[PDB]
């Protein structure tokens, strides 16, 4: 039957925690309540002294992405296995359409690659890296028929993915027309371009040049510029990988001011900092290189966790885009050629629990919100996921909040041969992972088949995202002053 009864644990949802068993049948949670009967044949997972939580949803992955001419080593198969071993049961990955390339073709190419490989459920965002009538039509089709309500735009990567303010305005207007959320990579691409060209001319070729060429003012600027353009068209906006206190503060201010904007710090920016770029060992330093960079102010990850706790920032991904040591080494003489990207998919849940909950910054319920529920709300499949409740999908993690585990490339399940959280002792261990109603990780071991996970098709106009937008369309229309002719 695939029947499971999770007994003896404490259920933790975004709103409150309560003791109850959870009955899973055929991919679904079919009952939640105290002292449930064990149906004959059902497997019991004993969750005594464990929390029973929705599996983590990683909003931000790049599994096997061909990026700076090379291709990330964690692929859809190993990347999703690694996510499951870390208590994460869904990933949302970016279709990185090339400039001038059909968005539908790129989407089709991602689905063909991921469908036969994923070990957990997944969905997709689609990058809008150029603009034209064809792109406009394809975005409508994706939103209405292909299950995608999130488009990603770049203010960085001049020459490559970058769009100018007038194009962002049109792109954000059309996101709003098709009921999608606009995601932005917010750094000033012109400043990055000049910055790196300047660091190199000064002989600063190492990873410190990568951070110095685009300090956090560059991120904070483009963050405010994206918010202002999105506010001008009444388009909801999502700022991916918030890396710095100053860009986080921009997002915090815009929300207090009522702007429909969501900020996403990533496990990296929550669990480590950019002082690593100044490490004497070049290889160590290079491991941390990604855009935007981690910041050398050591108060940054603690500060981003505070804003995440307070909902100035709302939910988390990893930007998992991994390159091996020999791959990073492609930039040994020039930081502009180090493939950009860090790990996280596996460790996100423990890193956040240790840095956010064990530290006293947020409670276990807020932890659920910022690791699964808010992603399900924004991308439009709550309470199908992100909630332990009857009729929800059975993606469930039995969590031990008191035990610690040390993160190490020597013990992790990612394909990458290092870990930016190397050595970190985290409270918060995923002891059992359930995905689509099957036990896929227990006693330290994975049991899953590539292609077992499914693409999740979403509808447009997520209510969490759009209900205020639509009301503002109805009452916030500018009016003419009536004057004598
Ligand atoms: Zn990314």
């Amino acid at each position: 039957a695939g029947e499971i009864l999770i007994k003896g644990g404490k259920v933790v949802n975004e709103d409150c925690s309560f003791f109850s068993d959870v009955h899973i049948r055929g991919g679904k949670i079919v009952e939640v309540g105290p002292d449930l009967r064990v149906p004959p044949g059902a497997r019991v997972i004993d969750a005594t002294d464990r929390l029973v939580i929705p599996g983590g949803i990683d909003t931000h992955t790049h599994m096997e992405l061909a990026f700076m001419g090379t291709r990330a080593v964690d692929d859809f198969h190993i990347g999703t296995k690694a996510a499951l071993a870390g208590g994460t049961t869904m990933i949302l990955d970016f279709v990185m359409t090339q400039k001038g390339q059909s968005l539908l073709e790129a989407y089709d190419l991602w689905r063909k690659t991921a469908d036969p490989k994923v070990c957990c459920d997944y969905s997709l965002h689609v990058a809008v890296t150029w603009w034209s009538d064809e792109v406009k039509d394809e975005m409508r089709t994706l939103a209405q028929e292909r299950g995608v309500n999130s488009f990603k735009m770049f203010m960085a990567y001049k020459g490559l993915f970058m769009l100018r303010d007038d194009e962002l305005y049109a792109v954000f207007s059309h996101c709003k027309e098709v009921g999608a959320i606009a995601q932005v990579h917010a750094e000033n691409g012109d400043l990055i371009a000049e910055g790196a060209k300047k660091m190199l001319s000064l002989g600063i070729t190492g990873p410190e040049g990568h951070e110095l060429c685009r300090p956090e003012a560059v991120e904070a600027e483009a963050t405010q510029r994206a918010i202002t353009i999105a506010s001008a068209v009444n388009c909801p906006l999502y700022v991916v990988h918030v890396m710095s206190k100053s860009a986080a503060d921009v997002v915090s201010k815009a929300r207090k001011d009522g702007r429909v904007v969501f900020g996403e710090p990533i496990a990296a920016s929550l669990g480590t900092d950019g002082t690593n770029y100044w490490h004497k060992d070049w290889a160590h330093a290079a491991q941390y290189v990604m855009g935007p960079p981690l910041r050398p102010d050591p108060s940054t990850p603690g500060y981003l966790m505070d804003l995440l706790a307070n909902d100035d920032l709302t939910l988390t991904g990893t930007d998992n885009c991994t390159f091996s040591r020999c791959q990073k080494a492609l930039g040994k003489d020039d930081f502009t050629r180090i493939p950009n990207g860090v790990n996280g998919v596996e460790d996100r849940m423990s890193v956040i629990w240790e840095k956010g909950v064990h530290s006293g910054k947020m409670d276990e319920n807020r932890f659920v919100a910022v690791t699964s529920s808010n992603a399900a709300k924004i991308f439009n499949f709550y309470p199908q996921k992100g909630r332990i409740a009857k009729d929800s999908d059975a993606d469930v993690v039995i969590w031990d909040p008191k035990t610690t585990r040390k993160i190490s490339a020597q013990t992790h399940h990612q394909a990458v041969d290092y870990n930016i959280f190397e050595g970190m002792e985290c409270h918060g261990v995923p002891v059992v992972t359930v995905s689509r109603g099957r036990v896929v990780y227990e006693e330290g071991r994975l049991k899953v088949s590539p292609g077992q996970g499914r693409f999740i098709h979403r509808q447009p106009f997520s209510e969490f995202v759009y209900k205020r937008i639509r009301q503002r369309d109805e009452v916030g229309k500018p009016a003419v002053v009536i004057r004598e002719p």
